[PDB]
């Protein structure tokens, strides 16, 4: 099975570096078909960028004819092109998509998953919150339960951070977004918060209906009246008391139970993970 | 698909209700075939117990032919029978088994998951851990990451009794508190002693480490009146162990306090912690469903 792999920055190095480390016996079939930068396209599974051709995601996908599309891509949050047309285009020829890149998923969720359910198609998603530490694949673990609530702390960056000297440490171990300011007024907490909502309440909203500020912890919710994202002071029994640093934690409450994941909310490698648990999962027809 | 439940105290009584709730699409074909005690044998879905034949639970899957069992059935740390010989034979026939009793698998964990992977039968054993939150599950959707060490509270029982006594309430009042609520192994000591701690680390170095070891492996001690105290399990590739252990506040296991108990997997990607309900029949119940449906997912 080929890949096309849409995007070559420290997320989709790490994510190829994974992918030759073997580490799973399912995977033994999986190859890069092509790699895309904003520089071209490498028709080629190399270490090393560089350009084969001149042209954009598009000409790369229709010259391979990729089995799976990896994003690890930009976000875009403006109207998230090109991914949300590539995601079109290639749910339509039955192509699978696995995803770090959150926007096209804060903007336009539900268009996105009804016509991949229409189709039988799989997206991987893992990687859009929380980087590796399971979140979306945390919720694929527990089948059968009612999402009340959710509440977290999404954003690596800031909570790092939680300044000029905070943030070049961050931007120097590639935490960051592309444009830092994604991170500082709270765009991405409120993007990950979003596509939670989406996908565990049901609660069809867009980046767009939720209330946020940015950089007591910057706090992430959800539940089937609202979506927004504060800055609140936290209890000492409150179980997000010291998800300090890079940290990130999501709670989730259902009929059933309240439980919480903490892990690293941040890291290129740790992203990359995330994107190739969704791929073995994908194996596995496990998503 | 037939069920053989085998056991029908809380979590049993729970399990029932939970399938009945109808929660996933995949359970429609789902039925139960007959439910065993020590009572007997009721080869019927009924909210009560009544027994239609004597027998044990041997004579049940004869009379059955279940294409699941699910065990939640009391812990025997003595032999893990007659849950062993029953997998055994369960997995011999191609009957697939979702677990909450930890004994079979803390005394011969290798020997059950290399008949299993042999014949392509499916084990779910989510409520043998941290009952209904991700642990074993958890594990599931870290593929192609190698666990190093794993340290938690573990133990729902024994927590509770160590917040409450923090609380100011004695040792024998915060027991009956946690026998009240469902919380305790049948047999307390098991819980009080470190046995159900033990017996949950050697599950999780034998699913996540990889390595063979027994609940007889383990170097454990329980809780008493006499000792923020915490009740802590760990394992790493070399050493496995339970001890109660004074913990200072800025780990992250201080605030895991009551029933809550708390899982840290150190993997060569990163560290992650879980915490969840420990221990309560609904949330060990609703361990053995998620099972379930990712078995009809084939997920497992
Ligand atoms: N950084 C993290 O820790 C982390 C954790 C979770 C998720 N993520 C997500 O993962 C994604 C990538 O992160 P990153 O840190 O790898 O960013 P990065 O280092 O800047 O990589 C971005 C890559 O995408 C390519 N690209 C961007 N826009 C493009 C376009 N219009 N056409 C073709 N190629 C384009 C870039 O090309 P050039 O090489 O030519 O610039 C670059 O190779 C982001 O969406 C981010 O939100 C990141
Ligand atoms: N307590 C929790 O919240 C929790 C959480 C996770 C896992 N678990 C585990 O789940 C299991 C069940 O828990 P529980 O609280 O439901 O215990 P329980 O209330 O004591 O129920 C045990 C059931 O098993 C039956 N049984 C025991 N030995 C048997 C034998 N040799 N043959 C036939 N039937 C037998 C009992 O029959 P009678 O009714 O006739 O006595 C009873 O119905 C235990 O292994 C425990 O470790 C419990």
């Amino acid at each position: 099975m080929k890949l096309l792999l849409f995007g070559y920055g420290n997320v989709g190095k790490a994510f190829r570096k994974l992918l030759h480390e073997k580490r799973s016996p399912e995977l033994n079939d999986v190859i890069i078909g092509g790699i895309v930068t904003r520089r071209g396209i490498m028709l080629q599974d190399k270490e090393d960028f560089t350009p084969d051709l001149e042209g954009d995601v598009f000409k790369a996908f229709e010259k391979i004819k990729p089995d799976i599309i990896v994003d690890v891509s930009s976000a875009n949050y403006n109207n998230g092109e090109p991914s949300l047309s590539l995601y079109k285009e290639a749910i339509k020829d039955g192509v699978n998509i696995i995803t770090t890149n959150k926007a096209p998923l804060a903007l336009a969720f539900n268009e996105i998953f009804s016509l991949a359910r229409s189709k039988g198609v799989k997206i991987g998603f893992q990687g859009t919150v929380m980087s590796g530490t399971p979140s979306i694949n945390l919720y694929r673990v527990l089948p059968g339960s009612r999402v009340i609530k959710i509440r977290g702390i999404l954003n690596g960056t800031t909570n790092f951070i939680l300044f000029e000297e905070a943030l070049k440490e961050a931007q120097r171990r590639g935490y960051a977004e592309e444009d830092p300011t994604l991170d500082i007024n709270g765009f991405d907490a409120a993007a990950k918060i979003t596509i939670l909502a989406n996908f565990m309440i049901g609660n069809s909203v867009t980046i767009k209906d939720v209330k946020f500020e940015g950089i007591i912890k910057l706090i992430a919710y959800a539940d089937e009246k609202e979506v927004w994202v504060k800055p609140l002071p936290i209890s000492q029994d409150d179980p997000l008391y010291n998800v300090d640093g890079v940290e990130n934690a999501l709670e989730i409450t259902t009929d059933i139970q309240s439980i919480l994941i903490r892990g690293p909310g941040a890291g290129p490698v740790n992203a990359a993970y995330g994107a190739l648990s969704d791929l073995i999962l994908l194996k596995r027809d496990c998503l």
